[PDB]
């Protein structure tokens, strides 16, 4: 037992890690099969990076202007092209240790795992969520562009996100592996702001399932609601709607513990009127949201 | 800027992860170089748990009693000794890729990365503190055991953690990697309890510094204390004592932010006595301990 925010192994993606220099611009790449993919700003100069016209800017490029580092060895580049907000680099070497991917676009409040890497280099690993207004409440430097989010399932590295931004408000902005970005942000080197973000109800709910499969009850209560009724309280407090595929997906969770979907969503109800008076619930003294209902089933399924 | 509990990159601890089996008795296992290390009641039989004698219960066994499976590749055991709770099974191979490494034991307060596997396959990566009373907030499930922590240094793995028990609270136990046990626990099917618990005080003035690199300003005030009478108060709240040396470790956040330590521990004073009244401090309703001074300066220097 135990619940702790937990991120997928990552050696599947450090081996694919490489460094992409293009002027005095340097950025991560990604390193699968003999394409090399990072954001296309590493072309830019510091006066491109106000408003580039980056198909100009990668039309004045060739072949040559790129070097690509894997650890020590370099590796040559033999072709070029735009993806969206993503370049293409072309090798002559196909990666040795290209896991099984796939590139998977994800939703807002869905979880994954963000390899942070400078220089080429992994420094470290950590879970977030999709918000709503799609950002990310990530860490990351300067130098860590081009570092790249994914999940795994079975053998299979499903690559969702490389990172591109920091907002002014400390969030983070990216893309999919496509180059398309998640929200209404541009790569550019200006002010960006997100749109207003709500609650994941869903994920609060799987986690207080998870709190119950792990000896935390204080917040239970014999009182049930109606998904209409719960849905009114949820809008008072800027919580997303609860859908009958919301009461679906949570279904497993709901079996294991006995308590019924709606059963939780009185005691949720009752959280969001009264607080906590001072007391946690898996270790938190708020409402947790970024644990989806598979993130919590991978950690309490047995217990 | 952005602070996340962030782990290690865990890539050169899964190329370690085998499974060992004994009997009907399967666990994880460490192999560096020509050894595999695991929990040494692997050699346990259901009627041995209680309180096994392991010196007799490995007497009777040999070599070919144990099976060693590193993927699908079977490695042949060709020694055999005991480590404290720890078994060392010399195998005819020397694992390829063996990172740089060393077996540093930890001391409470300190953190590290946990790469939890099942059937010798990696399932996860989180971070945790080693507490006071020598038990960590772990998640771990039936399988677990001989998962390792470790930390890492420039391209040098220094384990320190090997699982092998859940406590009645929850919380887990285990031996560093010569097979000594942290804190008063015992490799045997029993109920065992922990002394109490304490805060790591060092820790939450470090997060605290992580805040205000990150724009938390609000619990911040124009007052200072006096180490002694901030201890006065620390030990009324059950935190641990703040000496010259944790202020001095502290030193580099302090120059950073240019907020004297004492003048910290006053805004962590009225934290105490006052509450939050309802605020967060770095998306966290609560004080939180498990961050190092040397976790915040790897995600917050240069912000
Ligand atoms: C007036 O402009 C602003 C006003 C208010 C907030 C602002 N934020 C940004 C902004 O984020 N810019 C982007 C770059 C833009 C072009 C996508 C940027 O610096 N990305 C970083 C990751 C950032 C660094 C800090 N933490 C992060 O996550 C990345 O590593 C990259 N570095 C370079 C360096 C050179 C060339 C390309 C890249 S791409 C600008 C900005
Ligand atoms: C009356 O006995 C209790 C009363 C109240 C609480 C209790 N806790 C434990 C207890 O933890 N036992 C140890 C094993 C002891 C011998 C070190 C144990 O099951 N370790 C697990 C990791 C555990 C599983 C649940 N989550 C975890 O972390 C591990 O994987 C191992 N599995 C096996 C299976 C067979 C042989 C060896 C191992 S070693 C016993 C106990």
């Amino acid at each position: 037992s135990g619940f702790r925010k937990m991120a997928f192994p990552s050696g599947k993606v450090e081996g694919c890690m490489v460094q992409v220099t293009c002027g005095t611009t340097t950025l991560n790449g990604l390193w699968l099969d003999d394409v090399v993919y990072c954001p296309r700003h590493v072309i830019c100069t510091s006066e491109d990076m106000l408003n580039p016209n980056y198909e100009d800017l990668l039309i004045r490029k060739s072949n040559h202007n790129f070097l690509v580092q894997a650890g020590n060895v370099q590796l040559r580049v033999i072709g070029h092209s735009m993806q969206n907000c993503v370049l293409k680099l072309k090798v002559d070497t196909a990666n040795p240790k290209t896991p099984k991917y796939k590139f998977v676009r994800i939703q807002p409040g869905q979880t994954f795992s963000v390899l942070a890497c400078y220089n080429g280099s992994p420094s470290g690993v950590y879970q977030c969520a999709m918000r709503p207004n799609f950002t990310i409440k990530g860490s990351f430097l300067n130098g860590s562009c081009g570092s790249v989010g994914f999940n795994i399932d079975y053998d299979c590295v499903s690559f969702c996100y490389m990172h591109h931004m920091e907002l002014p408000t400390g969030v983070h902005a990216g893309t999919d592996l496509e180059g398309n970005f998640y929200g209404p942000f541009v790569d550019r080197q200006t002010a960006q702001a997100a749109g207003t973000d709500t609650t994941i109800t869903v994920n609060v709910l799987a986690w207080l399932y998870a709190a119950v499969i792990n000896g935390d009850r204080w917040f239970l209560n014999r009182f049930t609601t109606t998904l209409n009724d719960f849905n009114l309280v949820a809008m008072k407090y800027n919580y997303e709607p609860l859908t009958q595929d919301h009461v679906d997906i949570l279904g497993p969770l709901s079996a294991q513990t006995g308590i019924a979907v709606l059963d939780m969503c009185a005691s949720l109800k009752e959280l969001l009127q009264n607080g906590m008076n001072g007391r946690t619930i898996l270790g938190s003294a708020l409402l947790e949201d970024e644990f989806t209902p598979f993130d919590v089933v991978r950690q309490c399924s047995g217990v």
